[PDB]
C-alpha cells in the first residue's frame, strides 16, 4: 500500500488528544483526511496542497490538521468526544487522482 495510516485502530477516552497520521510513498502533492460514518460517504475534514499548507474541508469543526513534510499529513482531535467515533480515511493525490489508505477505526469512550 502506497498510503499508510497509523494507528489502524484507536480507542480514546473523552478529552484525550488523538493524532492520526497518514504517510505516503506516492510523492503526491495533495493529502486528504475524510471521516466515513456507518451508512454514509466519505466527508472531507481537512486537506493539504503541499508541505506547510492545510485547508479546511467541509466538516473541519473539532479537527486540526498538519502537513509537516511532503509525505505526511496528520489529523488531530484536540479533545476527543464520542461524536467523533467513526472510521477515518487518508488519501494522497494530484489533480483528480485519489489514492486511499486502509482506514482507521476510532472509538471514543
Amino acid at each position: 500500500a502506497a498510503v499508510t495510516q497509523s494507528p489502524r485502530n484507536k480507542v480514546a477516552v473523552t478529552g484525550e488528544k488523538v493524532t492520526l497520521s497518514c504517510q505516503q510513498t506516492n510523492n503526491h502533492n495533495n493529502m486528504y483526511w475524510y471521516r466515513q460514518d456507518t451508512g454514509h460517504g466519505l466527508r472531507l475534514i481537512h486537506y493539504s496542497y503541499g508541505v506547510g499548507n492545510t485547508e479546511k474541508g467541509d466538516i473541519p469543526d473539532g479537527y486540526e490538521a498538519s502537513r509537516p513534510s511532503q509525505e505526511q499529513f496528520s489529523l488531530i482531535l484536540v479533545s476527543a468526544t464520542p461524536s467523533q467515533s467513526s472510521v477515518y480515511f487518508c488519501a494522497s493525490g494530484v489533480g483528480g487522482t485519489l489514492y486511499f489508505g486502509a482506514g482507521t477505526r476510532l472509538s471514543v469512550l
